[PDB]
């Protein structure tokens, strides 16, 4: 069974929460679908953003935050765990000082919080991926 | 009533074809939801594209080609007519010289012929928007 996409959900968040997607791109790496997952202070699409992660599938990885409407400064990862075509199972990992993103079970990706993780109130999935699983560890 | 998205549709064009497309982007332009629309030479995706066009809302348009699974030079547009939270209406015309593409009636972007336009036998419309509406004149 297929969740909406974009998928928005509420959320809390502290040290040792996990956030899990499960998911599938919606075509070909070759012609670069793309998935971002935006966290955001507040249900409002135009909320800041304590994480936000964008994958170009076979490609790159883009990481940074929106803080008072801002987009700061962008993190850049080469890091290309994902298969052309396959499933994926993000596990995003809520540490005292970083989110760090595992793709299949491995850490790939770490961001320093630059806004802290209790401001974090929603979590937005979105582009090219259908979405079989999100959920946040109680 | 919503068409597939990602849409994928064999078609035959010539001079004087209009490929037009209404649909509404999913999310608000401060967000940056995309739109990408390929004429692919074959209805296979990793097909090459003699036209590329991706819309950025509310920031640009880049524009392109694949030949021989290679991308080529990027053509670049800052005009952005479309409206935030608004459908638009593409209408997509093909001149003897280049494609043209109209926003709501009037031409914004051009892209002169690399691949001859005999070649397109696929359009593949996508990223972040719903859609009602794709039809090749006859």
């Amino acid at each position: 069974s297929l969740l909406s996409v974009p998928h928005t959900e509420s959320v809390s968040l502290s040290t040792g929460s996990t956030v899990t997607i499960k998911g599938r791109p919606l075509v070909c790496f070759f012609n670069e679908p793309h998935l971002q997952v935006d966290f955001h202070t507040e249900m409002k699409e135009d909320s800041d953003i304590a994480f936000h992660f964008q994958v170009y599938f076979g490609n790159r990885v883009v990481m940074n935050s929106r803080e008072f409407k801002i987009w700061k400064e962008e993190v850049e990862s080469k890091n290309m765990p994902f298969q052309d075509g396959q499933e994926f199972e993000l596990s995003i990992l809520v540490l005292e000082d970083k989110y760090q993103v595992m793709v299949n079970g491995q850490a790939y990706y770490n961001f320093n919080h630059r806004i802290p993780v209790s401001s974090v109130k929603m979590v937005q999935v979105w582009r090219d991926i259908s979405l079989t699983k999100f959920n946040v560890s109680n």
